[PDB]
């Protein structure tokens, strides 16, 4: 749960298995409890209005599309983006990520090794 995979440029990268609305909600809330006002960048690999609601506390939202993700993101007015390629999604993240951010990677799979991709790309 919220396993810290690394810190690069004061940006913490975490992995968590949550990928259904109820667990996503709990997981972001548990992270918020620790990080306070510091930014949560939520990065989800799913397996709709409930899903949007589960992501609403995250300061920026990234969804990998491996149904239509656009309908989920339309409800979120914070920065929210989908990508259909893991390296592209890593670029999207790196373009927004700043020191003191918390990148929360939510998937029960390898997600192309995105946590390692980020630790490399953020340096």
């Amino acid at each position: 749960r919220l396993e810290v995979k690394g810190v690069v440029n004061n940006i913490t990268v975490y992995d968590d298995f949550a990928h259904h609305p109820t667990a996503i909600t709990a997981t972001i809330d548990a992270l918020r409890a620790k990080v306070g006002q510091q930014r949560i960048l939520a990065v989800l690999e799913p397996r709709k209005h409930e899903l949007a609601t589960s992501l609403q506390d995250a300061d920026s939202v990234f969804i990998y599309q491996p149904w239509q993700v656009s309908e989920v993101l339309a409800n979120l007015a914070q920065p929210a983006i989908s990508a259909d390629d893991v390296d592209e999604l890593v670029m999207r993240i790196v373009q927004q990520a700043k020191p003191n951010d918390h990148i929360l990677i939510m998937s029960n799979g390898a997600f192309g090794g995105i946590h390692q991709k980020l630790l490399t790309a953020l340096a």
